[PDB]
């Protein structure tokens, strides 16, 4: 059985869930949308191609095929809408971290370190509750984006087929959100130790679930799978961030908000600095 | 072969056709389009004609709108006025060309272009409708339909028009024919567009004679006639029920507004009148 330490941790993180994810997607709107390492993002961005689908309320549907690669900018049509539905998942990650008591009582200089190094994974574990694996398709509420055993290759692809194979439970993906918010190895964190604390108490705390919530034989080792999974999050972190910073310096598109994720900290950070102050 | 003074005719109306049909769209821009966000009885006409939008881009990519099933009947109605008001602009402007058409008074150019507006509108659609893909191609543009769909007589139409294989000089001396129509409401000099109307017919009739083989075309100029005749059966058709649409959801451009007699003849038509002078 859980601690009631526990029982109540985990009850809190699902309540600051609940409250900050929009599944619905129903308030993203005003968005755009399309009117040798190099070559390895250009493969990297086929492989990640996707065709957009609008549907709206009185049942009409858009739909937006990418055009192929002919060499140019063509490859990078969708950037500019992908940051901004980036920037509007961020948005609720920052609010999700706010509700959490064990992070607002944080200094704000660690609140944002840990929310500048976290932004990316927590933004992948929420698109992969919403991921398809029987179409390749992000169903986004009235968006939808679907993928154009090659395609596994991309570690990016390969983790949200991976990853949406274990059937996770939501206590379990938002037990991976802490474990990923509350890293102490990101940069310029200062409570090291105090960040390291909180980190292990979540692992014990997902640990312990796993253990008395599946028993059936297909969930073997699973802590120990999704702990491989966060530090494989971990690497495509860094392989998508420095990719997008080589496509920002040619073709801009990132919005104002992300540009100060990628680089005193609350002077350089000032959109977070105000987020971070602000209430629900 | 054909008279001389046949041929100049056949030579003045291709003239007119080249400089006033833009066949690719390219001019065609700053429409309406569906946003992110007797009734029963009009709802099944256009239900019958829904399509969806394709609309290609320069880079390759390609945006495709489907409309919804049964006011969201009328998503494409605004850009279907944009449509046929950026179709009846080229029309007014092929007539102006026409030498037999600006000596006619001032409202009696007015009355025609009133009563063939619809009818010039499919006869020039028709030349970029795909029969197999049920699919009017313009340009960048593309409507693609959405044994059920030839009781329509709208697409029955342009299946049947289609299927004559028609020519260039086929087409524009259709458009003439239709153009020249003497029982439009409003007309006073009938007797001169009657004889013009008859010149029209008589060289369309010469010209089948003489450039197809004389027995498999022996009633092609009928069939023409007939088809002529049936697109004046579907201009009242549609007329009425796109009138009943705008007291709805007004969706009507200006020009189209004019055109179906929403507010002396040049009085109650003065963006056409002005269109016609400049
Ligand atoms: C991967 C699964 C989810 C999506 C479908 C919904 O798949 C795609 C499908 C297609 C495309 C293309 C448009 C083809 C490039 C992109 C993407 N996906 C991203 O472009 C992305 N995913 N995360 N981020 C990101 C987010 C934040 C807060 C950040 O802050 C430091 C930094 C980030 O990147 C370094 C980003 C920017
Ligand atoms: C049939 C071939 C043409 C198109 C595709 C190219 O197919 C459609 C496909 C779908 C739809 C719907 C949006 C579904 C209703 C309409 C249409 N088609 C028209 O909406 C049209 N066709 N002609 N006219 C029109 C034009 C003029 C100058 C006018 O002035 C007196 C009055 C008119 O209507 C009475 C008009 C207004």
């Amino acid at each position: 059985g859980l601690t009631e330490e526990q029982r109540m941790m985990i009850r809190e993180l699902m309540d600051a869930q609940m409250k900050t994810f929009d599944t619905t997607f129903s308030h993203f709107k005003n968005f755009r949308l399309p009117g040798a390492k190099w070559s390895q993002v250009r493969k990297d961005l086929c492989s990640l191609k996707v065709s957009l689908q609008l549907r709206g309320e009185d049942g009409s549907v858009w739909n937006y095929k990418p055009p192929a690669d002919s060499g140019g900018k063509e490859i990078f049509s969708l950037l500019p809408h992908m940051a901004d539905m980036s920037t509007y998942m961020f948005k609720g990650i920052i609010s999700f971290a706010k509700v959490i008591s064990y992070f607002r009582d944080l200094p704000i200089e660690d609140q944002i370190s840990l929310l500048k190094g976290a932004a990316f994974e927590l933004c992948q574990l929420r698109f992969n509750t919403v991921f398809n694996a029987e179409t390749g398709t992000w169903e986004c509420g009235r968006l939808s984006y679907c993928l154009e055993q090659q395609l596994l290759l991309e570690p990016m692809l390969k983790f949200h087929y991976m990853l949406k194979k274990l059937q996770l439970h939501e206590e379990e993906y938002v037990l991976m959100q802490a474990i990923s918010l509350f890293s102490p190895d990101r940069p310029g964190v200062l409570q090291h130790r105090v960040v390291d604390q909180l980190q292990e108490q979540f692992a014990i705390t997902l640990k312990s679930y796993i253990e008395c919530n599946r028993p059936q034989p297909a969930h073997r080792f699973l802590f120990l799978k999704i702990m491989a999974m966060l530090t494989e999050l971990r690497s495509i972190n860094a392989q998508h961030t420095q990719r997008l910073l080589r496509i920002q310096d040619i073709h801009p598109f990132a919005t104002p908000l992300m540009q100060e994720l990628f680089g005193s900290l609350t002077e350089r950070h000032k959109i977070l600095h105000r987020l971070l102050q602000e209430g629900s």
